[PDB]
């Protein structure tokens, strides 16, 4: 049985390391209006599903860790904690529940805790004195992996009830996206469905009424092994690509709602970085740059990381080396993404598997 | 009194004054503040605490000397073409003689592991197993001895094909690294970190494919207590294991497992290994055959691990339903073979260490490993 606080690894909580299934769903009709209810009992597909069970079960492990960590977080997170203390406490728990081991099992990406008008890609760097406040709207977006099978899953934390209708709107939009996803479904059609739900909500906050806007330049995304962004984008507005979702793909279905302009730009200090896949052996002159790349290779590979995570490894005076890797195309920065000052943004996100026999919301909990 | 070839003289008769050989003794690693632990070596207070437990250390050392002599003998004859049953019976017959087996007073601490290939741990043949050791096999010989419930848990990997040499080197280095990192007040996950750093640093090319050597993340070393092979602390072989600290006077099995596969094990094949749980002390029993099987386990094994071959040789038959019964009642636990993916290769090295007041003793160290 799990400790309180959690300390027992998921791999030791389940007989023979067979982990709980998420929500399983029949596929929605395609554009032609056909149901694929045949998948459910097709023997071809049942076999094809079983053939990748090892993969689905790894996703499930990482999903169960996600659920336990987030319930733990949901038991202590409060105003007056530093964002640093929040992320450290969450991440400490994640490492223990996933029984982290270098690139074999671990944290898939930094703990997002984006506040207020900032929608995504904020985590504190060293020295950040930001404190979580009663009237903050905080997007907790964190990830776990087993063998590079990533869970990307997120929710919004608040303490003031005035944000309740905003959270309801985005939760609805995300659940709509999840319901509309399936094999042979066009990516644009998911985006259209999300937008029509999102935009049906108007919220009143501090005596002002706002039209809930989808953040039009934020997206969900396909996931591949060690590759958080595998190259298909899931729009959250109408008019995305006609590309179809395909059997065996894995998607992060996420939506963002704003009371602001409904669009993000780069803002505040960068915390998040990630080595690029495509890039080959670009030559490196400087010792500090070579060293930083070795630390990145050993600890992260192609997974996202943050400055705090380099600090905790004993790295120092690495910022110009990090800039050097960025300039060389070896690493990309991912700065915080913000709507206008004074706006409010909310997010919900799950990871779904497009298994040959059903759609699995592998990260679904009793919470969201 | 000198040892025969094959070995036949009990260790207790080979050292007729009853004082058995020390293992490798080592100074403790520096504390996390960077300070030396060398004061323990010459501390009068630590020397006295050490000597108050000399009876205990000395019983481990007789068990360790038996282990050394058995495994040397095993290495002199183990070869392809022998059955796994032949290997285990030959090993076990020697172990019994050298330890001077007598009930729970002295004996075999647990069944002879001889896990093959993708199987990492907890395989021993049952009756009727026709498995033959092959040139291409990678075999983990993991066997234990005890004197008065002072257990030696110690293991090595047997191969005949040089293609596995680099995997064996990685795992031995990892184990030796773990042994070196161990000490009083050291966190168990820090031992795991040192180990994982060593395994990470190896790649092996087998059958034309290059593999990253992975620690088996869901396997651990463990603390040892009297007649208690797993005394409740785990020594992870990865960073992400428990933060709990090692303590003075504890005994650990420091073992590492390396894999070319996923780095994770699952249950597979027929279960051979079983062991009575420590606390289940008056869970009442209604079926006679079950009550008899328990009596036999109590008399012969107590809380030490056993296997089905060791019930067979006691003249017990038709007991699988009763053993399942003891399992279902929570009196006994099964320990099925633990195996990475088909076609993967797993290796292991293990030693027993004593966290003595004055020094760390690698009690089961030999000239072999
Ligand atoms: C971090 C991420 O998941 C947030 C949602 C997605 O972000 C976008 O849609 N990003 C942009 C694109 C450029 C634009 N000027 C502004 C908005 C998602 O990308 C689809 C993000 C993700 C997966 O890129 C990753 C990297 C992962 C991490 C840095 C943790
Ligand atoms: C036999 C044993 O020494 C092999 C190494 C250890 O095994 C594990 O760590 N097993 C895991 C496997 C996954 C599971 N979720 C949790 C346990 C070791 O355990 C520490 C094993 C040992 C000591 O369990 C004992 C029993 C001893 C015998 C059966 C001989
Ligand atoms: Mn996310
Ligand atoms: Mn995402
Ligand atoms: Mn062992
Ligand atoms: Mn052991």
């Amino acid at each position: 049985v799990q400790t309180d606080p959690p300390s027992v690894p998921i791999c030791d909580l389940y007989p023979n390391g067979v982990f709980p299934k998420g929500q399983e769903c029949e596929y929605p009709p395609t554009q032609d209006g056909r149901t694929a209810a045949w998948r459910t009992t097709s023997e071809e597909k049942k076999a094809l599903d079983q053939a990748s069970e090892e993969i689905w079960n790894d996703f499930r492990e990482a999903a169960e860790a996600h659920r336990q960590v987030r319930k733990y977080v949901m038991s202590w997170i409060k105003p007056g904690m530093t964002m640093i203390e929040i992320c450290e406490k969450l991440e400490d728990c994640s490492r223990k529940l996933i029984k982290e081991n270098g690139l074999n099992a671990g944290l898939a990406f930094p703990t997002g805790c984006s506040l207020n008008n900032c929608a995504a890609h904020y985590t504190p760097n060293a020295g950040d004195t930001t404190v979580l406040q009663y009237d903050d709207i905080c997007k907790i977006d964190f990830g776990t992996h087993i063998s590079g099978r990533i869970i990307d899953c997120a929710f919004t934390v608040t303490f003031n009830p005035k944000y309740d209708t905003l959270l309801k709107a985005v939760k609805d939009a995300t659940n709509t996206g999840i319901k509309c996803a399936g094999i042979d479904v066009r990516l644009c059609d998911v985006g259209e469905a999300i937008q029509e739900v999102m935009e049906s909500y108007e919220v009143e906050i501090d005596g002002k009424t706002y039209q809930v806007k989808p953040i039009r330049n934020l997206n969900g995304h396909s996931i591949g092994q060690y590759r958080i962004h595998a190259g298909k984008t899931v729009p959250i507005v109408k008019g995305g690509e006609a590309t179809r979702m395909e059997e065996g793909e894995v998607y992060a279905i996420e939506t963002f709602g704003s009371t602001g302009k409904g669009v993000v730009h780069d803002d505040m200090e960068c915390s998040h970085y990630m080595k690029n896949f495509d890039v080959g052996h670009v030559p490196i002159r400087l010792p500090r740059t070579k060293h930083l790349l070795n630390v990145i290779n050993e600890n992260f590979g192609t997974l996202a990381f943050c400055r705090r995570w380099l600090d905790r490894l004993g790295e120092s005076k690495y910022l110009m080396a990090l800039k050097n890797l960025c300039d060389l195309g070896i690493v990309d920065p991912y700065p915080p993404l913000c709507d206008i000052k004074g706006s409010y943004t909310a997010q919900f996100e799950h990871t779904i598997l497009l298994r040959p026999t059903c759609k699995e919301v592998v990260s679904r909990g009793d919470d969201y």
